[PDB]
């Protein structure tokens, strides 16, 4: 993938935030939404694949990545912005509605599109990220407590703090999170008690089969332009996130959706999807063997095969 | 219209070279290509209107205008490279046809890409410029001294003097193009010999019905940027335009093509399109009365009509 051989777009959603996106190909409108800590880049292998499927694809910076505005507001990231942000933008592309595909903390983004502005939302799909209802009786923090697993979310919570060692070596930063999951470095268990993220882990990691040195040095380009505040932010909402999931009061999600689950990510369980056809009457699934977390750069050819055809049908 | 409120895309056809576009809808995608010397917004009546109809706008700042690359060299505006940028333009958007509507210099740069490209034109429409086959004997510095009303264009040849005139007061340039027909305060016919352009015109020209005072600032900003050479450079090329179009003397245009004469253009005459179906057999016509050459400006109703019943037909 080269970036200046791509079409690239920008939307201002308000006064001083502004959207960044690449886009390709004729056809129905597909956004993408990239996750944590990545890139409109991070879609690479599906940009082409859905465009030559018939589809016009709209890959994002989100906000706060790359050459989106990163606002240092932690206000800015909560969830309820976010997603009316995404509306306003499709409102400046003359939109009615888009097909969201997301990963991660843009699965989250786009399950609530789905929830909160299902005219505006063609079909909705999911990469690793469940749609779990908000549970009006625990707190999120409650939820951390319970599951060790997310220990690594208290160190994001401070400003600052995670921001000096994600942004000390970008390069070593890159190389450490995008592993697949048997090259895994990465003590999830214990970050808080450890001082950091990293510090237990390699000084000169080694490069993943997954990425070249190439593709990682995109990622620091983009990276040294407004760092990890913004990117960061997406976890220090936590309690606003939740009172504003609880005003959906039950509703279902009705129209055509996906949910694809990848059997070794960590994070991202596929057990946690089980219930979801209760809240999602229309709920079609995919699942990929021996895909970690970073799935479109695990099995670019088996996500590219499960949205055309989910695409192509719904 | 509010450019804040448009979404902006950029792409580099070449090194030296990025073309600007606002983009609106969605749909069968439509390329809007402005002349001498406007701008993407020139076309903004059309572009809610046309979106709204269900179609996808794309409207260029062409090659030396606006945000687009502004080369100061004289030979990156002749018609064959101008042509090849738009070719370039649709590859990099992943777009494998367009629907092509022109006026003016714009009306000109379709006629070719409907002739040379015919593969990448879904339909061509042109407002103002008849497509009239090279003539293999006289030059169109034949042409010129032929005809009185074109002694302008031997005024714009010589680098830096148009120019200095166009960009002395920018807000008195505008005013003074910018009229309808029976408000117009410039002659054509004497300006070689009479010093420029504007020498018998007022100083403190009023404002035309046609546009508002926010309406022509937003014109002075635009040009401030890179004035007047880039845009002149499309009438410094005629006998390099001129040999390449006669390489195509033979072809002929059949894709659907529809041609739209001004009443009141003392230019782009209606006349000079009488013999177009001799080489297009099913051109569609369009007419539009008391309308001189800003046609977009001038009658946008009646523009608006006429282009969405060609679009939804043909
Ligand atoms: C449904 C709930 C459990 C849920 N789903 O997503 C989330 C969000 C929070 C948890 N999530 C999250 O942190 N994503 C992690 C992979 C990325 C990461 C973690 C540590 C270091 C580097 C990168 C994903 C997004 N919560
Ligand atoms: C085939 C021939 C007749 C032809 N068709 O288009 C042309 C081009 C050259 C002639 N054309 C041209 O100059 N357009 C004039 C409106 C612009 C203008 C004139 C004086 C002062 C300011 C602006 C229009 C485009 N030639």
């Amino acid at each position: 993938c080269n970036p200046s051989d791509m079409s690239h777009g920008y939307v201002t959603v308000k006064p001083r935030v502004r959207l960044h996106f690449v886009e390709l190909g004729s056809g129905p409108a597909v956004c993408l939404c990239h996750g944590f800590p990545e890139s409109w880049y991070s879609w690479r292998y599906q940009i082409p694949a859905l465009a030559q499927a018939g589809y016009r694809v709209l890959a994002m910076d989100m906000k706060g990545y790359g050459e989106s505005s990163a606002p240092p507001e932690i206000e800015e990231y909560c969830m309820e912005v976010l997603c009316k942000e995404m509306v306003t933008f499709l409102d400046k592309l003359g939109l009615s509605q888009a097909v969201f595909i997301g990963h991660d903390w843009g699965g989250m983004l786009v399950w609530y599109m789905a929830l909160f502005y299902p005219e505006r939302v063609r079909a909705v799909a999911s990469l690793n990220t469940p749609f779990i209802p908000a549970n009006p009786n625990m707190s999120p923090l409650e939820s951390i407590k319970a599951n060790p697993v997310f220990d690594y979310q208290l160190y994001f919570q401070e400003p600052g703090v995670a921001e000096a060692e994600l942004e000390q070596n970008l390069s070593r930063t890159f190389k450490s999170l995008f592993r697949a999951s048997d090259e895994s470095v990465l003590s999830m268990h214990k970050v808080c008690e450890a001082g950091g993220l990293f510090v237990n882990s390699p000084e000169e990691p080694s490069l993943s089969r997954m990425v070249t040195e190439e593709e990682i040095q995109f990622y620091v380009q983009q990276f040294k332009k407004s760092g990890f505040r913004g990117p960061l932010n997406w976890y220090r909402n936590m309690e606003r996130n939740w009172k504003w999931a609880c005003k959906s009061l039950g509703r279902k999600i009705l129209i055509p959706a996906l949910m694809v689950t990848a059997e070794k990510d960590f994070v991202l369980v596929p057990q946690m999807s089980q219930h979801m056809e209760d809240w999602i009457p229309h709920l079609k699934r995919g699942h990929i063997e021996d895909c970690g977390h970073w799935t479109q750069m695990d099995k670019p050819t088996e996500v590219n095969q499960i949205l055309i055809k989910w695409l192509d049908s719904d």
